[PDB]
């Protein structure tokens, strides 16, 4: 287990607490963690990474935080090489950037938890620490939850963080993945922001491609009176008459406690029966 | 002249309108109210949004078209018809979202203009006689010269053709169709609400896109109302600036009075600019634009 900081600045003693988190569970650590808001600068970020990749007692590569930074790490760095290094590099939130330069050069990553918050907290989950481990240690992973269409579709499953991929739009860094699963996640938004991004990539070409859309958790908006009616609920019946792929909401993954390790690169299964979702996802290193 | 006032994102209070309308009598100007049918937070649907510019396009006693809100026109890309609209000789202005529309006008080789709306342009009661008296004379007069102060800028005198808008109606143009080809253009930008870090993200959006690389310089226009905190340790918008000049192969000159702001600029989007600074002095003309 590597600590690799693309672009955080994370307290100097919740990092050693979390530190323990890590040993307590058995899993050897090694920290590779300043300028401004970032842990160091755009070299040294860079260069970080670069050596974590090397290093041969490492074979999880987590990111340290979320906020700002990794599009500036993208000519620095050597992807191909990247892919080549066999690492399970995990993280979310803006560390989504860079999961899809990996994927655009075929390799596969993994959407899950982060040191800044699903392990500095002292409110730990259960769930999303025992969904990690999972994924780290078995061949396949199932994702099934409660929701309130029928499908059955098969392909490449990717996505991560909506203000990412919609930052990714236009970029050579966005994977031209045919025909896949896609989801998205977000947080502090709102549901005319959330639908704005997404015609993006709809404008873009890339929803028409896709064989299924998923939505995940987007948390803490703000409605006011201005509103008139308009929610999630307003978008998401406006944005299934647009899309011309499925719609399916309910995938506990997001900025929240609770949260699954999705493989970004992987050969997903998402069914959608009778309000019981279930997605399975193969062949991930 | 006669205008056109649309609705093509959200809706303002009958009450404001009507004052916003005395004032472009006041200016004497022949008033048509297309507004009205009022949609959840729209004011109207998509379908009847595009209705009203299609029909206000269409009227011979309308010569220009002024948006009503600048606050979410992407609803309704598909419904409108722009080859329609660049041959309808309208002189559409707007800003904040209203930058979409005049995207895909400048797709299909139409020159709008980046202006006042009557959302808090006409509406308020301490109006500007600055972005009043600029609109006016854009609308009247061939050719707009701007002259602004700003400090640490390069010497650049380059000419093409300018266009640009808000910074987050122009990332979320990225990859889409309606982004218009300027080859070697003067390109400017403007947000409000927004940290540095996230100018700095949509502009490496526009770099990373290929759409900065092509241009002959980046103009920089008002971004207001910041949040920065202690955890920047010293990031701002000067540490920005600084990182993107290091960044970018462009020229990039800041001071542009443009932007949600009180006091704003008309600028025809598609036009023919002329940028000149000579160190703190900047100047700005526009031609080869409608009338």
């Amino acid at each position: 287990i590597a600590i690799i900081a693309p672009g955080g600045y994370v307290p100097d003693s919740d990092l050693q607490r979390a530190i323990g988190v890590l040993k307590s569970r058995g899993y050897e650590v090694f920290n590779y963690v300043r300028h401004e808001r970032f842990a160091a600068n755009d070299e040294e970020r860079s260069r970080q990474i670069m050596e974590a990749a090397t290093n041969p007692d490492v074979k999880i590569v987590i990111a340290l935080r979320g906020g700002y930074g990794t599009t500036r790490l993208l000519h620095d760095l050597d992807f191909a090489k990247l892919a080549k290094s066999g690492k399970l590099f995990v993280g979310h939130s803006d560390f989504t950037v860079f999961e899809m330069a990996l994927l655009k050069h075929g390799a596969v990553s993994f959407s899950g938890p982060m040191i800044q918050s699903d392990f500095t907290r002292g409110d730990l989950s259960a769930f999303t620490l025992n969904h990690f481990d999972e994924t780290m240690t078995s061949p396949e992973t199932s994702v099934k939850w409660v929701s309130k269409p029928d499908v059955d579709v098969e392909g490449t499953l990717w996505g991560g963080n909506l203000t990412m991929l919609a930052h990714m739009a236009g970029t050579p860094w966005m994977p031209d993945i045919s025909g896949g699963i896609l989801f998205v996640e977000d947080i502090h938004e709102h549901p005319y922001r959330v639908e704005r991004m997404l015609l993006q990539l709809d404008e873009s070409g890339i929803l028409k491609k896709q064989k299924a859309l998923v939505l995940g958790h987007f948390s803490e908006f703000k409605l006011s009176d201005y509103d008139n009616g308009y929610d999630f609920n307003a978008m998401l019946s406006w944005l299934r008459s647009r899309l011309s792929i499925p719609v399916v909401t309910g995938l506990p993954f997001g900025h929240t406690k609770d949260k699954v390790t999705l493989p970004v690169g992987g050969r997903a299964h998402l069914m959608s029966k009778a309000g019981k979702i279930q997605l399975d996802i193969g062949d991930y290193p």
